[PDB]
């Protein structure tokens, strides 16, 4: 079989055992990745800790140059990498190539953002007259070794957004991609290998959850854990971290609040795009519509018609709706569809499943007593919940355990800003669908949606600490 | 006569000659102020330069405590000071007392804003690998001696907004109030004297323009000139400054852009307040209305009626419209009223003048061919100019030589933000009248309206320089 | 007995059970504090969550005014409060009064630091051409309810440093002081009650660890846990926090690195002050001396003599060395003294204990094989460890599990900066003893010494989150 | 003759008249440049003002890409450009090639520094309770058209340090290089032409001072004047600017303060390098040594010997000492040498001049009564002034009208920081020669040495203004 290797301490290494990966859309084998042992994980960390001092000793300019080369290589092989990424996670080909390009953009931006690292000088005389000759020279420093873990829906992009910001500051990296998406993660590692970064500064890890899952997080060598995935695992990682710093991006149930003075055509278009992108397999996606009753009927018809125009099919054909990641996922989405349909909701598009390919579906008349009103599906299913007041919309929205982002469709901005202050989310989009949009902007979530503030600049601050040197002037 | 003295080097001093001040509303004598000689100005500067080093040597906390005491004293004597300020510049009594309270607020805020002064530490390795062991410790420093000159409409408030920000940073002060308003300026000086600031750090100057006007600005001892007054004088000061730093707040012809979807009642109320406050004797005041033709008639009627509700009379009665500062001013405003009325404009309120008291007047159908469409009157007269497109409104607005602030009345914010980017002004108020409002916000003007960015924080940065100390780590 | 009450939802409340507090120096009863039940804790949290929205709705200026009043009241009653604080934790009277004054200073500073809260505006066109009309308006927001827990050595000061920074931002407070020091904590609460803050925004909690210890931390109502205490408890709190934000200040074993070119008299004086203050019961205190062999003998003699000049006795007499907090503590310190003495170290001052009062002791010839070389004693005992190179000093220092602060005594600054970059600590003092010194400066620790960056400004950033509003310009 | 053209509005243009340029070292003709008329200057400005709006409308990312291409082209042709620059200003070949490379570094750095432009959001409730619902969205904006004028000693480097920072922010450029160095300036223009920037955004100007000198500065189309040259011209430009913003880097007389505990070998080496680089034709260069008497004799001998090792000759041979820019310059330097020698100073190296090539000379026993002690020579001549106290050194130093930078050679840093606070300069180098070193660091001068703060980041802030949009939340 086409056997892939891990990049450890400047060497490509196979393990005694391996894991075979198949294509979610065809079932065809793509190749295999190593199934690491805890001893092999120990070697990755030892190598990283060994290389850190010399990496930190380099100038910012040299570290940025390395990252810039990685990005150039990725741009060169985007079609090559995109081809395999498309097949591994059943993502449309064009979209798969876009993820690689966006990974290059974030890597370049983090390189330049991080080389403009600066500290501050504080005055003792600001707080006390007797300490006026005392000043504090404060400079930023890396936290050490960072463990970065990416998700299946963006195995390459949501890896680079952790790796580049960590490396430019002087930290070393141990990268753990998702098993379903590990081949693409190893393809990303090749660019780092070709760029020539010193041995041990960048390493990869692959294996089975029951063998190295808790082990990679609990390890004393790890100084920071940056992760994107499920809420359950995220909660667990937070506890296993102890008092060590973390960054987590978990679930979402983004709501789109639609007022009576909204532009319904623009609203309909943005909701369709945000809700069905990648078959609904996104954390930042419109997952519930809270619309004022007086404009509900009209909005639902626009959305209904647009759903019927979506393409359904294979990754190679660039279909809007592709097969879901695995059988277990489709089974879950199916169970939510049954609950709503059996409880009274009105399905405005046909319920159909062939293999793991679920056709897009719009559900009207959804009530807070239904599972679909609160649970994150991660499938092509959108619920419409009608309200009679903006106050009610705010209550239902904040009632959720999630708080990633929110959309407000209205022509009254001062009012939209007021509502936005009340919503328990990280980001609020006015007259636009939710999105991580513009990686320079802050990205965070409230309640169970996460911990820590992302976005290039914020990721760098998060994965660095401070060093204060105090002395008296004579 | 009640003879006032200047505060110089910890002493109250009279001059051989004096200037008598009268009340603009009654003509009654208020007292007299010294008419300084150039030699006396030389002594003020010599004293200030002598005291600067020891003042700079104090801690930030000690300098803030002094300023806080000045503010407490002003609050104690607000009725006392307000009484005389009301009579000196013909400002309503209540309003006169408000200026003193606002002066105390700015003094306290500048004290606390300035004690939180901090520098930065820069990395050599950001720009060049070879310089990675080189860092730069950058701290703020005062510019030296600051010459502060206040205006007649706010002789105390627009003095403190220069003095406090300058003093907290470590600069010394030479304060020159307007001749008509010098008594109030000397009343402000008493608080500084009672607070006990060291001799020479704060001093006052009074005299005749033809004797010390250019002299006080051209003097080599002066390191910064902070001024508020007329555009002509401002231009002249900029030239006399040479290459020395300055801060100027000059004229204005603020426009209120009214779109077809605006709330006309709110628009009418804000325009009336902004245009007639203190009889129009303000730089930041609505001085021209650019309204879309379709809503013009309705807006003009609301404004017409509100003008008729304004009170007209004496300062002691807290009238909205009080007598103008002097005869020359009323004569000028009168000439602008004749030009417009003789050229065809439609006066919607009677033209009346008794002494230097001009009744408020609204002019409809004003064209760009009239003087009133461009010239700053500084009197109770408001011109209405009708337009047929937002593009035309933007052209007429930017056509002016002034660029202080602007108002936009509309319910479309994204569009308002777009228009705002096109307007050549410092500040744009959406659905509200222009104003220096909130002294923490930046205050500046484009084109002929000024030089430098004001507002507490920005005033401190402006009146300070930087000191960079570079060394290599071993 | 003199029975104290908790301040809950604007009311003073007793519990069914109580805890009697005695004076560590005399054994005399001071009074009693409530022993809360889990239901009573539920009421405190419910009240706080209920009052938060209206508290957040107030302007920054109003919240600062409240805090300023609290500080003024504390200053008024400093002797009154200091008298009892001195007796409760066996701290010298004058020093006890100083803690109250410093608490007032931090409360006032946090009020003014927090009202100058500002956000940022980011450009979409910085990252992508297609997003140039998109901007992000980012403003700070409170995290919700903050649980503040203070230590016994600074029950009032290290309470206010958490409370004020939390309150000014818009968060509500639940304050849990140490049981031994709960009376002083309740005396601090009286100032908050007299200042008139709304019911529910500030509340206190007192009780037994085995009844409400884990309960107060695990509670879902709590959004942030700010704590100062032991490393063991700190680790536990971090785990119980889950993925919720925290702030921890734990143990320390600060080292004083002394080079051959150091000024030995200044070094000796600073080491004596830092090591014996409050009988060694401080986290930021010189706890081990790593001196170059060639200057060791001379330094040890200076330190020896200075130890003999320290006063020993009762709190009311302002003695340098007062009785330790409790019997268990003295027993522990005693065990460390025996280990070192039995293993070969050279005691240069007599070993004596009467009650819980341990006389100050200096130990020379300490080796890394002794407990005293690594364990935090929290008693008047100082170990001297000789080295032969700066490289050895750095290895021994970083070998510790703690990393709060460090001192370097030398006349070569460029070299001191280089060493400082290698030390695994938060703050490095050059030619001065360690200290939290100047509460505006950052205060943090590495490894097991803590989590999060303190200092007024940093405490405010830590206990706040961000809210991003994104929209497109037209 | 090899006739060069100006780049105007996307076209290369000749003028009716021209100016022939010769090589300062050989007298051989290099070619010719246009001698523009005032009408031709009018066309450059009209074209620039016409192109500005569309340039400002592009995204930051697009403007940075353009600048990055300019830098890549310069790197490609460095030998080509360096060859001619070496001959035009008589600069060593290798050094001439270094200037081009450094120009590329600054252009790339300014591109990335400028795309990370961000504003701030301010709270109304910080200053007043009644204004809590009012916020200010503040974003940066370009000033318009920038006139950049470079010097002869760095015609290309000190052009790019103005151009790149101006262009990335959205301003348009009109570049005026020195006549002696205009060919190299036009070679720099070719890179901008090849990079394909829109017509009118970048333009060049060449001509005679008596024809377009005041004209280019006084022109109303110009919004900012950025200049590097002589103090006399700089003063004049400041006055001609009126109240428009400026940036000036003028003369210098940098002093090297040498204390008794200094490392004399390191001191000697740094002084030689700083004083004789490019034959002393630098603003930031050690121009006077203020050494404590007790170590003077030893330092002077080291310096004496090192001067004798300097190479003297032609640009093509990479000599340390090359011929001076013109005859008038050599004549001036000669006059300073005579004054000192005739007044009693001790010349420790021979006085020799052949053509415009003056051999390097060291003058000991210089007194404040000699011209060489205060006047900027711009030639290979270094004066040694002995002092008896640090206080005296500080007085003599600050006595100068110049205040660019300063060096302090000592092993006592706390003391060096104290002295640095007293020195009236922009930058102070501890144990190193003066230099613009690291273009990310701030670069400014006190007194007659300039106006405005340079350095990449500071240059961008200087050539931009602010736009404040204020509105109320509902």
């Amino acid at each position: 079989t086409k056997q892939y290797k891990n990049y450890v301490n400047g060497e490509w290494k196979l393990s005694e055992n391996e894991i075979k990966i198949y294509e979610p859309a065809s079932g065809a084998e793509l190749g295999s990745v190593p199934a690491m042992s805890t001893e092999e994980v120990d070697y990755v960390y030892a190598s990283a800790k060994k290389a850190q001092p010399a990496w930190r000793a380099l100038s910012y300019i040299e570290r940025a140059a390395y990252l810039h080369k990685v990005a150039d290589i990725l741009m060169r092989d985007k079609e090559k990498i995109g081809a395999i990424l498309s097949k591994e996670v059943a993502k449309g080909y064009k979209s798969a190539v876009s993820e690689v390009v966006r990974t290059a953009e974030i890597i370049n931006y983090a390189a330049e953002e991080g080389l403009r690292m600066e500290g501050e000088v504080l005055e003792g005389g600001s707080f006390e007259a007797a300490s006026k000759k005392k000043i504090a020279v404060v400079r930023r420093e890396p936290v050490g070794l960072v463990l970065a873990i990416s998700p299946f829906n963006y195995p390459v992009n949501l890896a680079g957004s952790k790796i580049a910001p960590a490396l430019i500051a002087g930290n070393v990296i141990a990268f753990k991609p998702p098993t379903q998406g590990s081949i693409s993660g190893l393809l990303l590692a090749e660019a780092f290998a070709e760029a020539g970064l010193p041995a041990g500064v960048f390493n990869t890890i692959t294996g089975r959850g029951s063998e190295i899952g808790d082990y990679i997080v609990e390890h004393q060598a790890v100084n920071f854990i940056n992760f994107t995935g499920s809420t359950g695992i995220g909660e667990r990682i937070g506890k296993m971290a102890g008092m060590r710093p973390i960054m987590l991006e978990l679930g979402g149930k983004d709501s789109a609040i639609v007022l009576e003075d909204a532009d319904l055509e623009l609203t309909a278009k943005n909701i369709i795009a945000g809700a069905f992108g990648y078959s609904g397999q996104r954390c930042t996606a419109v997952k519930r519509v809270l619309v004022m009753e007086s404009v509900a009927d009209e909005l639902v018809e626009k959305i209904r018609e647009k759903v019927l125009a979506l393409t359904i099919g294979n990754p190679e054909d660039d279909a809007d709706i592709t097969p879901l990641i695995d059988t277990k996922s489709a089974d879950y989405v199916e169970g939510l569809i049954n609950d709503a349909n059996d409880k009274g909701a009105t399905a405005l598009t046909e319920i159909k499943r062939e293999g793991n390919l679920i056709c897009p579906i719009l559900f009207d008349k959804v009530t807070t007593d239904m599972r679909l009103a609160w649970e994150e599906p991660f499938g092509p299913v959108l619920p419409i919940i009608r309200v009679t007041s903006v106050e009610e919309a705010i209550e239902i929205s904040n009632k959720s355990e999630y708080g990633l982002q929110a959309s407000i469709f209205t022509n009254d901005f001062p009012r939209a800003f007021g509502i936005a202050e009340q919503l328990e989310v990280g980001t609020v989009h006015i007259n636009n669908k939710t999105q991580r949009g513009t990686d320079n902007f802050p990205f965070l979530g409230a309640k169970k949606s996460g911990a820590g503030i992302q976005g290039v600049k914020y990721s760098i601050e998060a994965m660095t600490t401070v060093k204060s040197v105090v002395f008296d002037i004579k």
